[PDB]
């Protein structure tokens, strides 16, 4: 379990690589694969819906029974379920919803929640659907995160856009 490789180190804690989360997973076995959650665990676009796909729907169904009996999260808030098929556990996790007006600033409250987990296989919350700039998405991840978080970002233009952002923002 938990056998990356091929990851670009970006701090002690912080790893990016370019690859599709559920093929990531698949490869790695991680104990902790991390959803992209909205606070009602409907899974649509994005990594919820590539995650819950691989799951053969299991993940809407195991998650409409965690809402019937424990109601809504929080954005900012998660809970841990089943990771099925793809690892021993899924984080599921709610970032703001930027688009709609949502407070940026949960998005330090969501990535706080990786720091219960030794190690995780994780995108960038809030950077999609929920339209919040993947660069800052990265930045509260790297100054939130004290945990070995492996992040995977599909699309090599944003992969090597995020690596340069990186760049400059360490160096000041
Ligand atoms: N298969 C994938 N592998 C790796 N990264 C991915 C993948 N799919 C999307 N991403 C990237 O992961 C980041 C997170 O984007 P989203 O998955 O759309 O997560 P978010 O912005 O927080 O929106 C959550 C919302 O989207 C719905 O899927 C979900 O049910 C929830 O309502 C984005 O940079 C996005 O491009």
């Amino acid at each position: 379990v938990n056998s990356f490789s091929g990851y670009l180190k970006l701090t002690d804690n912080v790893y990016i690589k370019n690859a599709d989360i559920v093929e990531e997973a698949k490869k790695v076995k991680p104990t902790v694969v991390v959803n992209a959650a909205n606070v009602y665990l409907k899974h649509g676009g994005g990594v919820a819906g590539a995650l819950n796909k691989a799951t053969n729907n299991a993940m809407q169904v195991e998650s409409d029974d965690y809402i019937a009996t424990n109601g809504p999260l929080k954005v900012g808030g998660s809970c841990v379920l089943s990771g099925h098929n793809l690892a021993k556990h899924c984080l599921h996790v709610v970032g703001p919803n930027v688009n709609k007006g949502e407070d940026i600033q949960l998005l330090k409250s969501a990535y706080e929640n990786f720091n219960q987990h030794e190690v995780l296989l994780a995108p960038l919350l809030s950077a999609g659907i929920f339209g919040a700039d993947p660069i800052h998405s990265l930045r509260v991840c790297v100054d939130t995160v004290r945990t070995n978080v492996y992040l995977a970002v599909f699309d090599k233009n944003l992969y090597d856009k995020l690596v340069s952002s990186f760049l400059e923002m360490k160096s000041e």
